[PDB]
């Protein structure tokens, strides 16, 4: 029991940093937390990876103000790895004073832990759309 | 052994795709875990019984033709996860539109006692195109 809490502990705190440095911005902290061979998954796109997901992240970071509440809904932990499932809601607020949008919908992950104990996200689907 | 249980999961998704182009309930039964969600976009996950009543009533109304492509597949057991690249051209019975679709899957597998290799959470990304 003690491991399955500590690692589900872990997971989440790289899920709370994710959501923070998105809000804030923060690329360093960004990049951290993902493996270096992480995949991402939107609908009506190719997957993409570490730098381009990044890239977009800042180019984005100049345009808008990001706001973003998640509801949790599973890890399930089978070392090294484990699956989660979030509902994402997303609110885009234009710098520019342009029209805000929103998006919501679930996303399912895929972490990774290290022969250190640390655990990365590896693999990602995010299903959030214009709502 | 890992070539194994690779190999047993090519064959899953193999057998999958064929209980689709000809519509096998059982057999894709079978195929996921009591337990198993599925995300797709714009919807709330469902579950076991209302994916089999879906697919059952889309054969009812239309042929499906469905390729894969399969870009990765990862063992960690008793789990496994892939990701697969689809394309799927719907063909309605009755002479209406038909469609095309297209875009990415990303699968988890568990390995039953038996050592059934079965779906257990699905992310289908697919979309008109």
């Amino acid at each position: 029991g003690a491991g399955r809490h500590a690692d589900e502990l872990a997971i989440r705190t790289v899920q709370y940093r994710w959501l923070e440095a998105t809000r804030k911005f923060d690329r360093q902290v960004l990049s951290s937390l993902m493996t270096d061979d992480v995949v991402f998954l939107t609908p009506g796109r190719l997957p993409f990876g570490k730098e381009e997901f990044l890239a977009a992240c800042e180019q984005n970071d100049q345009r808008v103000i990001i706001e973003a509440s998640a509801t949790f809904e599973e890890i399930v932990i089978v070392e090294p790895m484990a699956y989660t499932r979030t509902h994402l809601h997303i609110k885009v607020t234009p710098r520019s004073g342009g029209a805000v949008r929103e998006l919501a919908g679930h996303a399912m992950s895929i972490f990774r832990r290290s022969m250190f104990g640390e655990w990365q996200l590896a693999r990602d689907a995010n299903l959030v759309v214009p709502i």
